[PDB]
């Protein structure tokens, strides 16, 4: 695992929120799964049974591998607890591979899908409260000497519209119930007696059915599933801890707060109307990704400074404003 | 599996081709490799083929030997002894092979697409691209003087691409050879999977030659094919892939029941173009630049502009011209 | 491969040549060249491609000894006594190297083209391209000078070419050698291919030197030349894929029938353009020349706004001086 | 290594730089002691031995060792004097090694992530400023030769009411530290162990193994590498017990900034003279310590500082020495 | 063999050379090249390139020390009895390496001609190109006044090569390089093809040092040279390969028969040149220079102009002055 | 060695300080790797003899308990002592770990270093060129503020030490590393090369009354040699990079050569270079005397000078010749 150890080096020289969560719901089943396989540790197939010494090399290798097939055939077995133990034995690994995809998924169906309508319309707002910024700031000038809500009525107009509302929830929901899903899972593989491995199997078909040379069976072990029962753990904890925060991201609308318009509800060139709450609609999450990159506009710094100016009350918003320029 | 693993770190920390059509590609050409590949995992495929519990008497390379004469010996279907057959046998050795074959097979329609039928249609968005921007532009010229040529030739390329059907013949025909390579795979997988597990545990007795005579060899050896029920749980998923992947390919072949927005509605409010979209109901290029238009419209900002004055003329506030000298775009 | 496949998932996520005969070079190397690679697969090569079955009695290292020395007696003819021939095990013995060095004398040809004929042909492309674009741009000051030299250049440019094949000799002398090697190669990879699927199990007796008269040794080993059934897969695997691809390459050759719908006449709706397209049954540069503008045809603009002209006039919805000047070009 | 190699060859060919050396060591340390426990050279086999009898086959002696190092897992079936625990700890040593790195290397990206962009843009705006109020006043002194509102530091007044940043980059160093401080004692409590874990008695003696006969009852069973998990992890811990009095250091919000930069600013008639920004629990404060982090970045800063350092030689009028300036 | 898969794979994803030369350096590297990766291919090569069979008695470490020491026994000619002699032994030991110094040689030339030749041919090129592009625009410029100094520079820069024998000589001596380097290369690739074959399989007695009076060994071991037959088949592939580039040297060490094609002839049309082509095969430089301005004139967009033009004057139908004024 | 060798391959086809950090860092580095090359590492790292009757893998568990013994003091049977064992069995990990002592100066510093000098490299470089073309600009007006301002900021410097400081520190802590490796290194060296052949007894547990097992065996760690000769390298390489640092240190009398002097000619440009003798940042900084190649109108400085130097010509006259 130095490939890892690069990726760090080169570490070392969407919402947060659900990037954060990518992060983790990915990197965590995948680190895993590369540790289990990891070369230093993947010393050993678990197919260990010793067939008495008699047995040949190569027909030990034999007892090995039929044992490791059989794990499928039912019927070829003798276990106490079942074989779907054994199967979540051997494809525990692919098991773990093709939960992480899934986990990835979502981000996928979101990134291909780049929320075009609202990629757009973040530039749009930013370039709205832009000029309104800028008819503010020339109206005071020339005071110191069109007009349609466009931005609040885009907002109107979000206020109907919630189908990326309804992507964002169903990505997170999707996500929601991926994680639940493996979780179970993950403490069911882990839910194991971890007496499974050490069954006993008798490879006495064909020709080797009537065969005498042949032992009447064999106790083969499936080994690392004490490295599977760890590693399983390890990611049921991170799980368990990763779901309140998809619950707390789920909940949007409890979460859109600190309105930014506030400030520029201040502006005479502006529409006085925060107007942004209480909605399962666009608005909520085009308000969301305002307050994440709201920073980005220079102009946002600036009302943000009038506003604690403001709160400061030493000026008025004409003579402080028209100072700002 | 370090590629993998390197492909989502780095995943950690114009279009061309269809969203729906380029994801379907992706996945219908990586789960089979992907398979493949976490299959062909030492760690996970370390033994060989198939071990065959010859007699201790036999050598170590006696041993090799038998192992490697019967897992050669699967192609003669005369050399072996099995009820299944000998293609059951044949598909074991050649699973991977097979699938690699099967995955090439769908790599083909994107690449030909890419190489030849995609350029011309970049080429027809970009020029559709340019005209709607130059419109946009003059109208809101126009509308400035109003504050203060004329030949609908946009809309002639589309009538024209009315009755241009190639481009959509060759899409379509990437898209339906594309459902029926999946088909096919699909189909043969699932009889992959459908093989009783029961071939692995075949007999073969290499006598041929002074080998027909030779008295220390036994009579035969149990030979079982190993990783047949891994090649058979990787067979099911992947059939689960493309089982889930068709329904897709075929809604993605439905050009005309794509069901999608006027986009020219939004341009259908400049006076300097003509109220007319008339772009559906045809088994031509016309659907398809049609989908091509509502995919790669966010390219152009001027659409972006045309979509805000419809929804503020959806809000039904301001009149249209006046609200175009508004946006001064 | 593991890392060979890694690589082709990642790719995922001027033409200067005939697309055509870029495609073919293409699928022409990679079936080899894939298929060479999947003979040094770890899932597929097992391991060495010989094994012998020597008496137990033999050592380790004997064992090891005997069959390599078999193998290398395959190329000693008088000492491997096969039914079948020395022959047969010169083929599947080096079947691997034959289709490797094939494959690179069918990646000659195109090398030597692109090396030689090509930028003689991206001049010429660009000459024509800049006479296009002149042209149009001549045509377009006149039709707003109207709306206020003239010498038939590219017209001579393809007189020129009608006259000389030189570089139409080496197209088609480049194509025709390669379709000679894929004739070759497809009878070569056939014959392979037949052959009696027996023949590999041979009977090898290194009794050379003191091993002649010596005693402990057998008289002869039956030794097996592996994956012998993975070769032939393969190689019908690559004989269709050529079967397959020559017709293309005929295809090719036929360059008049190739030649079709000449762009000239997408020109000739300029009067300052000359009327006679002259470019048909051109069995010289001329067609080549021809085929390579109709390919890259796409990529001059004003080929753009002359082909939505030519649809306008053949939707006939406006005068070509007209629509010309309204296009503004 | 061989990926070590690689950067360590093109070795010889905005966030705080303590705070990144921290985690830079933090992550190296034991990224590079885990790379060497898997090294070629170093790494020399399996991690178990019990040396079966010569009776027992060599396939069969495969076995044991293999059943018997999973056996670590098996508590009760185990013959340790230790118990299971020192032995669980070795059979999952470079495993805890790598959470604690990864968890280590987490808080940083929670950072560049979220108090990231906030102060980056915050940082862009007061720079701007800055650079904007020093043309005015060459400009101005400049006509003097031939608003006025302080901005910016209303900028930095408000920022002296809010502490979220503040309160982002404390919680990050104190988790950090908080990290530290478990890892460091989980370490030394693994070297700790007396080595003599490492060499104890298996018995596969379960099953048809339990009432086996032609098996021994057991095997002197030997975990391997301890002795090298034992060193690299007393390096570790070493480095760890270094690193968490600076982790402290740079937890220390009021004491490591020092040398207010807008004294060079305060040297201005348009801009006020006046720092008053210093002693708080308030991003103020921290805003303060990435303007003197990258204060150098700005040229007018650099201009500020020579001019002022000028005027402590006293040479020159501050208007004449602006106006030479001509910036 | 991956890598040069995967290389080839991604290949199907000015001049200051030659095409025929670059084509003979490029094969004279790859074929020998492509065959040695061939060599080391690890479905190809099967393993060990001596076995010997030493009897069962030999222990297995014993059995592998045998085999060692013969192998290097191949050189202290005396342990070996050869009835051909050691020399093939020591030929096929060194074979690939063998092949890599004829490769090592066969690329030296094209890099004496890179860099070595590099500033003539790429001054006299840019100089005479800017020549030729100015001739032109003043012969334009010209046509175009007259429908409305005088020196022969760029000819007397060729009457100049005339005298010059320089670079000249140094490409006619890479090319005589080359060629005796692969005339070598094939004789010692027919003689190496040339040993018996049977010489692969040698008889050694390792009886050295207290071996000399050893018991528990044998009088001999019977080695065989593995592989060598493969060794063969590529120093044939390589042999034919060869027998076909070095005609290819020949025709290319032909520099005056080769000049053709007189593209200054199509500048003789011109008014501000000059009527000299001043194209005559000699020992000169020039014929080169002469060569790469057939080879790169291409380049030269004029070019193609001065050919129309010359194509319209076959024609005979445009006078030049008009047809030149008709240039625009 | 193929990936180095590649490398310096393609290669093939303050700078004392910077040479010094990549030969200190790439020299062990380089050994290591050499050691760690499986060409080099022909066998494990110690194959130690036990009874032919016992078995493969006991054998195998017998160098493995062994190679774990050697740093049980109890278990091994030596006459040098564990520590022996101990260097032996760590001797690449502590090269390795020396290395990166020894890379870390360089990071640290070059962090610290980089917007400093460089900030104060592009100011100064900017007031000798906009001096230079003042006086370029007053020579032509002959043809037809006033203040000292990068002077100011060389007298400023020549306060401060801060920085210098810094660069004393990383030399001095490099030096240190340096010392201290060496001295490590002829001492694994200086080991009497016989600790290798040392007896185990792996008589623990169930192996003290084991009877089977022989009382113990001699074993042997390999490859001590190897380490040596490279331990010998590389101390040598050390003692010969080390006196460069020294040299290093008295930096401010390795200050020579003031570039200064040719901008003092100017007209422009007071005359006086005073930048000598002081533990400030003045000579760091001067060692601008560095990369000073970067101002093409310090090349036209130095011509004027060399000018001046013949004497055959006025400075403003030739001075405005070149412009
Ligand atoms: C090289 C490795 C280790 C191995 O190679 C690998 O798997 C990779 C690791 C490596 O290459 O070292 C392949 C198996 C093998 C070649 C192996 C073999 O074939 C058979 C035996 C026999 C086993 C035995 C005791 C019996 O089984 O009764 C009878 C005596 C005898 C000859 C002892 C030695 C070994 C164990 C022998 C020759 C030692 C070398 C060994």
């Amino acid at each position: 695992a130095i490939a890892q150890l690069a990726t760090e080096y080169v570490f070392s020289d969407e919402l947060a929120v659900d990037k954060m969560v990518t992060c983790i719901a990915v990197g965590l089943p995948l680190l895993l799964i590369s540790l289990a396989f990891a070369q230093e540790i993947s010393i050993g197939t678990q197919i260990s049974c010793f067939s008495p010494s008699s047995f040949s090399w190569r027909q030990a290798a034999f007892v090995d591998s039929y044992c490791w097939a059989a794990v499928q055939q039912k019927n070829s077995l003798q276990s106490e607890s079942g074989n779907l133990p054994l199967w979540l034995h051997k494809f525990f690994p692919y098991i773990l591979l093709l939960f992480a995809i899934l986990l990835y998924l979502p981000p996928l169906f979101w990134r291909f899908a780049a929320a075009p309508h609202i990629c757009s319309d973040l530039k749009f707002i930013m370039e709205e409260l832009d000029k309104v910024y800028n008819r503010a700031i020339k109206a005071a000038k020339s005071a110191r000497d069109f007009k349609y809500p466009i931005v609040e009525q885009y907002l109107k107009t979000k206020k109907n519209s919630n189908n990326l509302i309804i992507k964002y929830i169903s990505c997170r929901l999707l996500t929601l119930i991926i994680i639940l899903l493996a979780c179970i899972y993950l403490g069911y593989y882990f839910s194991l007696s971890s007496l499974s491995d050490e069954f006993v199997c008798s490879i006495k078909s064909g020709i080797l059915r009537n065969d005498s040379t042949v032992p009447d069976q064999f106790q083969c072990k499936l080994i690392a599933v004490g490295i599977f029962q760890l590693l399983s753990v390890i990611n049921l904890v991170v799980y368990v801890l990763l779901a309140p925060v998809v619950v707390y991201t789920l909940f949007v609308p409890f979460r859109q707060k600190t309105d930014v318009l506030k400030v520029y509800e201040i502006l005479p060139t502006f529409d006085v109307l925060h107007f942004k709450s209480e909605g399962y609609n666009d608005l909520s999450l085009y308000n969301l990704f305002l307050e994440e990159n709201i920073s980005e506009v220079k102009s946002y710094k600036c009302l943000k400074v009038l506003e604690n100016i403001k709160s400061s009350g030493q000026g008025i918003d004409p003579m402080l404003l028209l100072t700002n320029l």
